[PDB]
Parts: C-alpha cells; structure tokens; sequence
C-alpha cells in the first residue's frame, strides 16, 4: 500500500537515474511518507531494488509456467518464439529494473542469487523440452541439452538486456526476438 | 619497464582481489617503486586496468588478423572453431583482467569505449565472413548477417566470461569451445 508506492516511485525515479543517484529520502518523497516511516517497510534503497526485480523475474517465471501449462498448437519455431517472449515482453516492459537488476548482480549477493536460481530454473526447463523433442524424434542428439540450453539462455541474457539498453552493440530492439528464434531454432532441430 | 612491472604487479593482485581492494601503494610496493614514481607512469589504478584490458584485446584482435591472412585448410566447423578458440584461449590466459575489466564497463567510460570498439570490429568481420560463405552459396540467406553476427559474439562473450568466472550457471570451461562452435554452425549454415 505504501509499500507499492514506494516500489512503483522507485521503478518510476530508475527510468531517469541509477540507484546511486536515488537516496531513501528521494524514495519518501515520492511515496509520501517520511524517512523512518520508509525504514518500516524496507532496510535499505537496496532491498527495494530487490524487491522489484523478485517481482519482475517471478513474472516471467509465471507466464513460462503458463505456457507450460496451456502450450500453443503451432510449430517448433512459434513454440519456441512464444518462450522467448515471456522475456522480451516481460524484462522489456520493466527496461529501467531491468538495467538496474543487472547493475546491482555486481554489489549484491541478494540480487546475484537471486538472479543465479531463475536461470538455473529456465535452463532446466529449456534442457527438459530439447530431451522431449530429442525423445519424440523431432530433434537430434547431438550437444547435451543441458549445456547447449546454458548457452542459449545466456545469450538471451546479454542480447536482450544490450538490446533493451540501447548498448553499442546490439541488435535493434524491433529485430531482437527474431535473431534469437533463428539461432534456438536452427541449434536445437540442426544436425 | 618500471611500466611493465606495475602492469604485471596489478595482473598479479587481480588475480587474488577486486581492483576495489588494491591501492596505488599496493602497486607501487608490488612493482619496487615510490607512489609518486607510480603516477609518473599511470595516473591512477583505473588507468592500469584499461592499459591491461587494451594489451588483451589487442592481443585477440592481432591474432584474429592473422587467422584472416593465414587461413586453415579445414572444413566450416573447424574453420569457426579455430577463430573462436582465439577469444577462449587470449581471454581464458588472462581470467583475472578478463574479470576485472567486464567489471569495469560499468564504472569506467574509457573501459566501456574500448569494449564497444572491438565488439564493433569483430562482429563487422563475422558478418563480413558470412556474407562471403552465403555469396559462394555455402551459407543460406536467413537473418541479416550482421545481426546474426551481433547475437552470436553477445552470447560469445556472456558464455566464455561466465565459464572463466566459473558462474552459476556456466557451460563447464572444458565443454563451453564445442557448445558455442555448435551453435556458431547450426546457425550460419542451418536453413
Ligand atoms: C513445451 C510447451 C510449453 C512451452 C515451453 C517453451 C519454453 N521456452 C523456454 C525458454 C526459457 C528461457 C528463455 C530465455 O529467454 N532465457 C533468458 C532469460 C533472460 F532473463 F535472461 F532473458 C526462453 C525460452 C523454455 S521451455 C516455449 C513454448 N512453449
Ligand atoms: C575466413 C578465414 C579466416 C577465419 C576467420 C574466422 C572468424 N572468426 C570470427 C570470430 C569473431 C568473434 C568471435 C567471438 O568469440 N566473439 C566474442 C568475443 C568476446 F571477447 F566477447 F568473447 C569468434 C569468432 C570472425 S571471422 C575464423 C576462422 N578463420
């Protein structure tokens, strides 16, 4: 209630400035309470980061589920593109915790785990459908798809996130999910 | 000379800490010369890491160039393999500047210039390489091939700093050169 006055300040002050340049009182203030009234919800500017980035990952993380549970009757590429846009639409409607996410993964432990299970959990999920569509006889076996699923995954990690920066490289924001339907696609079903 | 020995002290220091926890005085003492003689030849410890990153990129990009004048004999996949393996091994002998200097792309404009310029380069020569296998009708005309080249070198460069970082997750550093030469050849040459 507060809380999600100080969370969406927080989102809406991140669009124009890093965490470092946002102070508690800057949080307050845009939430409408005072500084240790600020302190009753949240220990720190740090663990409000946390908080919206929990909130955006657990987002995606719930959509995949989706997916999962309500799969599209569509080929292997839409298939693998509707995946690939849980997190093109999701991390890329949230760009400022997104690059503020990331920033944090270098100072926070909090954040780094955070980040490291999400990951651990796509890529397993990943691996788990190349094993079905290796057992159904639709793709061949050739890498280990736990590892080839690693590569795939950290590649949406860099290029989205470059992309969604507006980075020096990227691929263009509006040609960004097409690039990598290519790449998942021709590395998983390629001989 | 007093200059190489600062920069191999500092390679030295960053192998057991962040650039955060060693001082000038740290490196002075480390290179056998006073803090002022230091910033005689670097103004500061920020100065030290770019000069150490610009040695290693210049070292991968001098070998690159010359792959491009001694080309192998060698099928496709064998051919990528052999110009990945320059960043896995010039990187990969040198994790602690690799590390540090990622690191510094945040905090350091001059580190994040450098960074940019030669992932500009490489990425122009993987395009421009492509583009030569799909005129000789070795490669097919899919994605353009510059932004295919940009996501391929992205997850090239999340994928070989997370191994060498030893990140959860990583592609173990003994299979992550036969995980990305895979995806590299599924996606130049797969339809
Ligand atoms: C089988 C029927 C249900 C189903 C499952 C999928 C799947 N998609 C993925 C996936 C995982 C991670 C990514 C991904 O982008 N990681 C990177 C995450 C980021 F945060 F770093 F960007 C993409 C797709 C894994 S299974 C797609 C369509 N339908
Ligand atoms: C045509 C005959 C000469 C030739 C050329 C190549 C080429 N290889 C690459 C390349 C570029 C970047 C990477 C790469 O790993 N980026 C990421 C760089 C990093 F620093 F981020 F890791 C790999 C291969 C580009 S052309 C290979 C073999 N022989």
């Amino acid at each position: 209630d507060r809380e999600l006055a100080i969370l969406a300040t927080a989102e809406n002050l991140l669009e124009d400035r890093p965490l470092a340049d946002i102070s508690v009182d800057d949080l307050a203030k845009g939430a409408g309470i005072s500084r240790p009234t600020f302190y009753f919800y949240f220990p720190s500017k740090e663990a409000v980061l946390l908080t919206l980035l929990d909130r955006v990952v657990n987002q995606a993380d719930m959509a995949l589920q989706t997916l999962a549970e309500n799969p599209a009757d569509t080929d292997r590429e839409n298939m693998w593109r509707t995946g690939i846009n849980v997190f093109f639409e999701t991390f890329g409607s949230h760009k400022a915790v997104t690059r503020a996410g990331q920033a944090a993964r270098a100072t926070s432990v909090e954040v780094a785990e955070l980040w490291s299970t999400f990951m651990q959990k796509w890529i397993a999920y990943t691996a788990a459908v190349i094993d079905a569509e290796r057992d159904r006889g639709a793709a061949p076996r050739t890498l280990p798809a736990h590892e080839l699923a690693t590569a795939l995954n950290l590649m949406n990690e860099r290029t989205l996130f470059a992309s969604f920066a507006g980075e020096q490289p990227s691929v263009p924001e509006a040609r960004v999910l097409d690039t990598l339907v290519h790449i998942w696609v021709t590395s998983i079903y390629g001989e």
